């Protein structure tokens, strides 16, 4: 299992349609996705806690099985483009990160070959916190 995810309507709502694409049928991360969000907390952009990881935030983090850091920012497939710099929330690694605060660590592993241990060291940018609601 995981922490229980944080996210906003808006995000919510997409990430729910996204995850209905037939692309994602029978994919570990897709119905991990699905099963999360349906026990998810959302509130409204603006009652966004500062210090969640949501969709677009720049996040350091740390990879609990070799000690490595890196910071990504966390975004939606049509927008990503660099994976030195972004990474999908698709991804194992983005789908873990999604929803958790900054000094949180998750162990999540998923039958199917899916395992990731993560540590959120620091949030770089939210968009909720910048104001920017996305609305
Ligand atoms: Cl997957």
């Amino acid at each position: 299992s995981r922490p229980t995810i944080i996210i906003n309507d808006l995000d919510a709502e997409r990430i729910d349609i996204l995850l209905e694409q037939p692309a994602y049928a029978g994919l570990p991360i897709a119905d991990a996705l699905n099963a999360e969000l349906d026990r998810a907390q959302m509130c409204s952009p603006e009652e966004m806690p500062h210090d969640v990881v949501t969709m677009n935030s720049r996040v350091k983090f740390r990879n609990l099985s070799d000690g490595e850091v890196r910071v990504r920012t966390l975004v939606y497939p049509a927008k990503m483009t660099d994976s030195n710099t972004q990474l999908s929330v698709m991804a194992p690694v983005g789908a873990a990160l999604l929803g958790l605060r900054v000094g949180d660590s998750i162990h999540w592993e998923l039958p199917g070959g899916v395992a990731t241990h993560l540590e959120v060291l620091e949030l770089e940018y939210q968009p909720e916190a910048a104001g920017d609601y996305l609305l």
